[PDB]
């Protein structure tokens, strides 16, 4: 090893006046610059367009955190060309030359912290722990992927040799993919996606979500300042389906990384599944699609630790993660203990701009307002609303933590992904039945159960069909390197990000012989 | 380890009085089985249906090699069934006992060699040594995966810990699939397609090629001797489209294991990619889809070398290999000298029934007899027919091993595999155009260069796009272990054969974690 050892960046809380105070300058400093104007980023510099795109802070929502061009078509036919004109070369630079790269990016980021977290604030609505662990998870990414590319240089191939032969098996990067980035995470996902596929020779167009357009510029500047060779990484944020689209089909795609909703990973892994015209590869696709994830809790749990984690893994960040618990299966003996802990921790949780520090910040959109609203309607004549499940006062788009119970297991509300501040609680007779209920969902990304039974623990080790399965703590919030992320089933593809699997993803294998 | 350590199985060359006589042994009992009816297998039992298939001796069409049992919708479905409940069970069988079934099965296998070499000849048209090798490579297959299953065993992750934490990260299958296996290679690669997936706790169902359902199922006898639990490898012979089209849209088809046509597995891939009716995962598709593989020959080689590794390569099986040299790219100074040796060497070649052990057999049916002719009335119009081109005389599918000059780098009989003993010479300026010519087709299976000029061969280690190269040797016969086998571009998705990469496709990731 070249480096120190890997660890995780630490959370900042903000319970020192010092952190406090760098806060404060940072929130001030980026809400001082609302309204300046991101290009694109392709081929090693800023490309303006005529059409621009409106990035609003949810918190109130008639401020505008900034505007980035727009790319279409031709755009995205320019950031092809530059992406393969720059593998021919990128894919040959030593690993240890495109690692330390890697490493310049992170110290970079980790010097800018502070102003990341206060983009997020504003331009997302996350807290400012949120926005911090945020910015932590993405540094992380960068660390851990420099480091885990080493073990991917030659050799790295374990081979039988032959008698009177030379055999060299090694890894040669892809060429040139595309990155189709959420909103939720828009510098950890955004830079573990591109990063990943970069640091192992691979290029790559990213398309960052329309409500995070302006937090993936500044994620860009760092990309740029850094010095990633012209055409390594470009940036293309842009509305509606027509680029995103347009990459995903383009005969010289060659793979594509996507993070986002089953219903548009449902389409993308379609579409890479088929030849377009002119196409001389089978494409790839990495698709992370969501969750409906369940927390169980048995009478034998401490029922305060668990109402704790539950409401952390419901609501923080709004419940828009994929790994948010938005069921609680509660064993009969566990129902009302747990519940009312449950209730009495969400009703005390504050909801107000994100500037401000609260509990819960507003939803990131109108749109995603208006679907969250639509779900709570719908779980009215489903289960029993027994907390919230109202819009808040105010012009940013806030909706109160909410609680649905008795929510029969095949509800709309207890299999669909609200993504939204919406807990259903489900009661359930016994471990047994609350297996059956946790795996029967399209879905299996999160779960968690709280027991103190050692044997309910191994069960659940067997059986509870999650790709990130917690015993005794919160199902989200999961570390890179220590807790590799993702799915089963309907989930996605089991790209496990933060571990050192997801790389070989980026990667195809070459076997020369020689014959002496 | 437990076992010792892997060694590939000796490859018969029938040099010996006692090996020939052994040889005739097993030729003999072969056809006097020929009468022989083999039903399906599925759920641990041989299970006959109404309607039947019939093999034939392609080196005498009129011979029946024997019958088996005809799979429909209603015996896949029931093979699934099958393969679904065993998996709930296989999948917890411990590693070491998984693995030692499988060196069950290729100890049985070693002791049916000469059989299973017999009925290769008799079936699919092999001479003796392209038998014998087929079923090492089988053999190779069993013993090699057995022991690579191993490293995926708990503990295989390396996780980075968290304080007051467990941090648990376990490989698990991931359920019942589909075998799609070509007649090319009727032993090893339909052995290994299933074989791969069993060992890691998969169960599988299985369609053979058409053209070599008889052998298919002397391999499943074994399967069945070695004590596979029922439903974990299920046999379904079938004609036409209705059995593999159906397995591989349904709904509860976890994975899909494909070799053969690029036709076929385009559209294996694009189905993959759908969402069928009620379907709850993103299914997996590894396609091994062929090649036009070329060599280069330079004015530096050991021109005798070159143009025996160049006829072995081309017309080893009738050029019926996915490896097979089909294109010979020749340097000017190379031209004449390399040419005239290959003409030499290929007009001594020996056509006729398998049995006899000449240098070529008959390909494998009409149809592919009428394919190959097929190609050799286009080539006729596109390059100059120097040898061969020809049907010879007898029954069997006896074809002349062919040499097409001057043909254009885009001519049909350039680009397109013709799975037949016919060979497409290339004439370029130099070394640089070479690798120009040997790039420019859709495919990147095989690739091989004959060159003293050690500049020459690390330029085409950089440069010669091709999953598996070889200098100064012929193209094929990858031996399983010492050269990782599997493509690039359209030859499918480098699924690496024979190699520890191969079992992960057939895995998927599940991380747990325990706060204390």
């Amino acid at each position: 090893m070249t480096v120190e050892p890997f660890r995780n960046e630490p959370i900042e809380t903000f319970q020192t006046e010092e952190a406090r105070r760098a806060m404060r300058e940072a929130l001030r400093r980026v809400r001082e610059e609302f309204g300046r104007h991101y290009p694109l980023y392709i081929g090693g510099e800023w490309v303006d367009t005529k059409e621009r795109m409106v990035s609003l802070n949810p918190s109130a929502p008639s401020e505008v955190v900034g505007t980035t061009a727009k790319a279409g078509k031709a755009e995205a036919e320019a950031a092809l060309e530059a992406a393969w004109k720059a593998f021919k070369t990128w894919k040959d630079w030593p690993q240890e030359d495109r690692s330390a790269l890697l490493l310049k990016a992170a110290a970079l980021m980790r010097r800018r912290k502070r102003e990341l977290e206060a983009t997020l604030v504003y331009e997302v609505g996350k807290n400012w722990v949120e926005a911090s662990a945020d910015v932590a998870e993405a540094i992380d990414f960068i660390e851990y992927y420099a480091r885990a590319a080493l073990r991917y240089r030659y050799p790295a191939v374990e081979v039988v040799p032959y008698p009177g032969e030379d055999n060299e098996s090694f890894y040669v990067p892809l060429g040139a993919g595309v990155v189709i980035a959420p909103w939720n995470f828009p510098v950890a996902i955004f830079t573990g996606m591109i990063m990943g596929p970069v640091a192992v020779g691979n290029t790559v167009i990213a398309k960052p979500a329309e409500d995070a357009v302006v937090v993936g510029a500044k994620v860009f500047e760092i990309f740029h300042e850094a010095g990633f060779p012209p055409g390594v990484v470009n940036f293309l944020p842009g509305v509606g389906e027509e680029v995103g689209a347009y990459l995903v089909e383009h005969p010289r795609t060659r793979f594509i990384n996507f993070t986002g909703s089953l219903e548009v990973g449902l389409k993308i892994y379609e579409a890479a599944g088929r030849l377009a015209p002119g196409q001389t590869w089978f494409k790839r696709a990495y698709v992370e699609t969501g969750g409906k994830d369940a927390i169980i809790v048995d009478e034998t749990a401490d029922f305060d630790l668990a109402a704790e984690g539950v409401v952390v893994s419901a609501y923080g960040f709004q419940g828009q993660k994929c790994s948010a618990a938005s069921r609680l299966i509660l064993t009969q003996g566990a129902y009302e203990p747990v519940l009312e802990r449950v209730l009495k921790r969400a009703e005390r949780l504050s909801v107000g701009p994100a500037e401000e520090n609260p509990d819960l910040g507003p939803v990131v959109s109108a749109e995603q307002e208006r679907k969250v609203l639509s779900y709570i309607e719908i779980g009215k004549n489903e289960g029993q609303l027994v907390l919230g499940g109202k819009r808040l006062e105010g012009e940013g788009y806030f909706i109160a933590p909410t609680v649905f119970t008795e929510v029969p297991p095949k509800a709309r509300i207890a299999q669909e992904e609200i993504f939204g501040p919406v807990l259903s609680v489900i009661r359930v007779k016994d471990f047994a039945e609350a297996l059956e209920v946790a795996n029967d969902t399209p879905y299996g990304l999160t779960g968690g159960v709280y027991s103190r039974k050692r044997e309910h623990l191994e069960w659940a080790r067997r059986e509870f069909h999650v790709g990130n399965l917690y015993f005794n703590r919160k199902i989200t919030g999961a570390l890179v390197g220590v807790q590799p992320f993702g799915g089963f089933k309907l989930s996605g593809t089991n790209a496990k990000t933060g571990a050192l699997d997801y790389l070989r993803l980026f990667l195809e294998m070459k076997a020369v012989a020689e014959r002496f």
